[PDB]
């Protein structure tokens, strides 16, 4: 096929992308290797779905696992009465999720499963894809004449042919992988045909982190998790924690080959030492560096020029309440809190106003990163670890290193009882995670 590897796309016909999906144990090759894993639509990544505003989309999930399992619908601002994360569909059953895609709305997002205590061995063994919203600005001719790809960020390990099973140190940590995959290829080859490259980009990893650079070039940032920036940002590299997504434009400089990077990054992952009598924790300090992938460049790139504007960011209205939301960890027993709770489904912790503001200040007193996500309701960032963020656009995943506080700006949009958590999905499943409801 093409020397790049992307997952197939499935795109609405006349406004309506009605789909059936069977989430199912499944026989393929992966990285040079058989292995059976759990995978939407026969796939690893699942079908990427591609849609514009005001679609309506229609997908019936059916549960070919041998456990109960669900869907969610990472970043879409809809209804938490259709992206219901309290929802749990048993093996043999199916489900219908129905909803029009919002107006104002543009960016990569994607869908995993979101049953609580199960999240991480369902999305390790491989239940994910990516949800693009096609914008009326992919038509302004410096991205219309730029080529696009999508790049689903997701490691992996093997055991026996299958996904290798949790240990109590990955309910710590979360879970790695030694296979770095890049859409669930290994180190593949990207031979751009034009100078200018837009990459779509998704972090679906359970708790890796990609420390992105490319070789003697910087990337342009023009969009977040949820939506563009207001003008492309320069930067000479590119953190993507979990769940997180961007969007960036290459602008290839001379021909050649560039290694993309997932640099070096501590994350403040633990192991276990044992020197004099003692048996306690230490550090795994830096990631190793990774290859993602080979870009080769063509002959005499001449990058198209960046476009001076994407879309102005919403003049929000003063916020109606200040809320703090405190992390601590309990590394021995695995076991992670917001505020001094552990996550119980029957327990409102937050109550707020449709339509209304808020400021949420997020604070990380534990020794790990944290990417802190919020369903249903995507934010602002104003602020992390004292620092102003260089751009407005809309995000729903935050990274927060040891001791940072980030104040995010959240407006209230559909009402309903959804959730927030940290979207390393061990922490996730071990607790760490909060009810808001908004009415
Ligand atoms: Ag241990
Ligand atoms: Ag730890
Ligand atoms: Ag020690
Ligand atoms: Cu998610
Ligand atoms: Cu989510
Ligand atoms: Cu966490
Ligand atoms: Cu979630
Ligand atoms: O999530």
């Amino acid at each position: 096929g093409p020397s790049f590897p992307e997952p197939k796309v499935v795109r609405s016909q006349g406004g309506l992308l009605s789909l059936k999906l069977s989430a199912t144990p499944t026989p393929l090759a992966i990285a040079g290797q058989r292995a059976t894993l759990l995978t939407y639509g026969g796939s690893f990544p699942g079908p990427t779905l591609r849609v514009r505003p005001r679609d309506t989309v229609r997908l019936t999930l059916e549960n070919r696992l041998p456990e109960p399992t669900n869907l969610h619908w990472h970043g879409l601002p809809i209804s938490p009465k259709v992206d219901d994360p309290f929802l749990e569909i048993p093996p043999g059953e199916s489900w219908t999720y129905e909803f029009t895609v919002p107006k104002e709305l543009a960016g990569t997002f994607w869908y995993h499963p979101h049953l609580h205590g199960r999240v991480a061995p369902q999305l390790f063994a491989g239940l994910l894809g990516a949800l693009v919203v096609e914008s009326s600005l992919d038509a302004i001719p410096e991205l219309r004449e730029a080529e696009e790809h999508l790049l689903v960020l997701k490691d992996l390990a093997l055991q026996g042919g299958r996904p290798a099973p949790h240990t109590p140190m990955d309910w710590m940590n979360g879970k790695e992988g030694d296979l770095v995959l890049v859409n669930g290829a290994l180190r593949p080859t990207l031979v751009a045909q034009k100078a200018t490259l837009r990459l779509r980009l998704l972090n679906a990893s359970n708790a890796r982190y990609y420390r992105l650079a490319l070789q003697d070039h910087p990337l342009y940032l023009i969009a977040a998790d949820g939506g563009f920036l207001e003008e492309p940002l320069e930067v000479s590299e590119l953190l993507l924690a979990p769940g997180e997504r961007a969007e960036v434009l290459v602008r290839l400089r001379k021909e050649g080959r560039f290694l993309l990077q997932a640099l070096p990054y501590d994350r403040g992952a633990m192991g276990m030492m044992d020197m004099g009598g003692m048996a306690h924790a230490m550090p795994q300090g830096p990631s190793r560096p990774e290859t993602l992938l080979y870009l080769i460049a063509p002959k005499n790139p001449k990058p198209l020029p960046l476009p001076k504007a994407l879309s102005p960011f919403p003049t929000l209205p003063a916020p109606v309440v200040t809320r703090r939301l405190v992390l601590t960890e309990d590394m021995m027993a695995a076991r992670f809190f917001i505020n001094g709770q552990v996550f119980d489904h029957r327990r409102v912790d937050l109550k707020g106003q449709a339509q209304t503001v808020e400021v949420w200040e997020v604070e990380n007193q534990g020794d790990m990163d944290h990417p802190f996500h919020l369903h249903v309701h995507p934010f602002q960032v104003l602020s992390v670890g004292g620092r102003p963020f260089p751009y407005r656009a809309w995000k729903d995943v935050v990274n927060l290193k040891a001791g940072e506080v980030a104040r995010l700006l959240v407006p209230l949009r559909e009402k309903g009882r959804t959730v927030f958590h940290c979207h390393i999905v061990e922490h996730e499943d071990r607790g760490m995670m909060g009810v808001l409801e908004v009415g």
